[PDB]
């Protein structure tokens, strides 16, 4: 199913590492240029040695002032995956300011600047594109310790449907995907014990855990024009743990 | 809090056993004016001798025609509770045609004809009125052997939202219950297990099930004009199942 991402440029957040790094190895198997951004400037020296051609850029998107200078400049960007997150997970009477401040300005406030710096561009150029939000199951079920963490993903959930209103008219497509554990480094963080992990398979009808695949494949279709009219959606990637 | 329930003529289905039954005695002591309607006679029997001035009306709410015959002529109702089901079980591979007529004619098209009984009634004396669908946890959250069962209740849910909507204009508020598992007859046919009971009550925060007077005590909120601009809603009793 052709799904016409060659050729387009792609910007990619939190592409070092786990979903967002497989997202960039699979745009550039298939054509498209992409622009990788994350914190660590190790991962994306690694990355550009196995794939040649990506622009790297690297900053921490937690900082609204250094992110405007490194992003201002980007140029032209056709698609957008917001991905960059981090996990700080507190018992909620223990939940502190700082991790609520730091949760929040990586995982929302990042997303609405990089957002509002791809969609200027495509409104200049007068043409249309499409942003995928890449947000979780506890999005919408609660997860204990996981208070500060899924209020983000539940904020982001609705920060897509907002976006997609107010960008429908300039033809800019708004959706999030919403995975279970994937065993990336922020997955196997949490989830490497067989007790804890064994609770939450027993919830997924599929009887198991994502793999980074699964969500790339939901991201690349989402972000495909054969989605023409999906948006403000949270697609899961969730094995039925929603359903039931 | 004055609900003001006092002096109004209420209906309520499945008004024989479990929650119908605790829902028509809270109602009698508040005194209004009740109608009981149930499949089995000595169950109303021993309801009009603990509710002196209750009147039963006993017939089989699958049957259309003898409900119409059994309701047409029942006179001013103000409020109505449809609360009758049936819950027959099957896994999904063995569901009969039988059994999904049988439970679709109870738990839905008697709320269909019941409410459009009550309904026309309320317009025709130009007053304000309200009804409760009781439903269910299944109906947002599927459990083995019960495909039958929560469809009718998340057929039951939207049913709810359509009537508020055409109703709405009417001054008929219409709204749904949905309760976790209760110790009537129908709790107890299938989660008297110790096991059966384990695998639920750890999915539950508040760690308990719910009681009769839970679930009367939301049924007669919604009854109330305390919630007088809630309407289309489903209420959950389910001790925070729906929350994780
Ligand atoms: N893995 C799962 O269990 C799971 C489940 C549900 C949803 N998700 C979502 O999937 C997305 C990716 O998660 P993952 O498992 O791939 O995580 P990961 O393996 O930890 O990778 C996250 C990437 O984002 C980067 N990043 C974090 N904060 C950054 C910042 N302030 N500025 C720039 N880059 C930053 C990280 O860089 P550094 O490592 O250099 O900091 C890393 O490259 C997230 O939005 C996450 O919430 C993951
Ligand atoms: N108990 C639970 O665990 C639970 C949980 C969630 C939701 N709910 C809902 O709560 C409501 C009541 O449940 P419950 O536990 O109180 O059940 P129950 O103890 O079995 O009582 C149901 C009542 O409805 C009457 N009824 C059933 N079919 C009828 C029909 N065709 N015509 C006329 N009357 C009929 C029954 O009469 P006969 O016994 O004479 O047939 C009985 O009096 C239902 O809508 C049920 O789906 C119950
Ligand atoms: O809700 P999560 O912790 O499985 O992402
Ligand atoms: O009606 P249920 O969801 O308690 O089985
Ligand atoms: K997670
Ligand atoms: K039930």
């Amino acid at each position: 199913m052709e799904l016409f991402l060659a050729g387009r440029r792609v910007l990619v957040t939190g592409a070092g590492k786990g979903i967002g790094r497989g997202t960039v190895q699979a745009l550039h198997a298939t054509g498209a240029r992409v622009v990788a951004v994350s914190r660590t400037q190790a991962d994306l020296d690694s990355l550009v040695r196995e794939c040649p051609g990506i622009e790297p850029v690297c900053v921490d998107l937690g900082d609204w002032e250094a992110t405007e200078r490194a992003l201002g400049s980007v140029g032209p960007v056709d698609l957008l995956v917001n991905n960059a997150a981090v996990a700080l997970l507190q018992p909620f009477l223990e939940v502190t300011k700082e991790a609520f401040d730091r949760s929040f300005e990586v995982n929302l406030r990042a997303v609405i600047q990089v957002s509002q710096i791809v969609a200027r561009g495509l409104i200049a150029r007068g043409v249309p594109g499409a942003i995928v939000n890449v947000s979780s199951q506890c999005s919408q079920r609660a997860v204990t310790n996981h208070s500060v963490y899924c209020s983000t993903k539940g904020a982001l959930d609705m920060l897509t449907k907002v976006m997609a209103l107010e960008l429908g008219p300039h033809k800019i497509r708004v959706n999030a995907v919403n995975p279970t554990v994937v065993m990336t480094s922020m997955g196997q963080a949490t989830w490497s014990d067989p007790h804890k992990a064994k609770t939450m398979l027993n919830r997924i009808p599929l009887g198991k855990f994502a793999e980074v695949e699964h969500v790339v494949n939901a991201i690349l279709f989402l972000l495909s024009d054969r989605s023409g009219m999906t948006t403000g959606s949270t697609l899961p990637v969730e094995g039925g743990f929603w359903a039931c």
